[PDB]
């Protein structure tokens, strides 16, 4: 599914990601544009052979198993293809556990460089929520 900006937003809300661990919901949309364009079923594979799924581009290294990922943990306890549903709440859930770890939203690469420090509130600016 290819969400809408405002419809992202509101489920996200539904969810408790508006400042979870401090992240205003700005942050969550912001990091779901730039990691997947809204679409939960975006995947990129990465150099060392792991791969990153769904709308906030989760890493088979660490997070959901993929069978294809040798010496990956899985944390979320997921099939990767869980995060590509048109639910997001695997994601989501997944997400919680994510920013817990230590280095808050500085885990998603296209957060530190285009969401960081800009002003984030803009991308739920004009929504029903
Ligand atoms: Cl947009
Ligand atoms: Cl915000
Ligand atoms: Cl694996
Ligand atoms: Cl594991
Ligand atoms: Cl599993
Ligand atoms: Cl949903
Ligand atoms: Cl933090
Ligand atoms: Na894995």
């Amino acid at each position: 599914k290819v969400f809408g900006r405002c419809e992202l937003a509101a489920a996200m809300k539904r969810h408790g990601l508006d400042n979870y661990r401090g992240y205003s919901l700005g942050n969550w949309v912001c990091a779901a544009k730039f990691e997947s364009n809204f679409n939960t079923q975006a995947t990129n594979r990465n150099t060392d052979g792991s791969t990153d799924y769904g709308i906030l581009q989760i890493n088979s290294r660490w997070w959901c198993n993929d069978g294809r990922t040798p010496g990956s943990r899985n944390l979320c306890n997921i099939p990767c293809s869980a995060l590509l549903s048109s639910d997001i709440t695997a994601s989501v859930n997944c997400a919680k556990k994510i920013v817990s770890d230590g280095n808050g939203m500085n885990a998603w690469v296209a957060w530190r460089n285009r969401c960081k420090g800009t002003d984030v509130q803009a991308w739920i600016r004009g929504c029903r929520l």
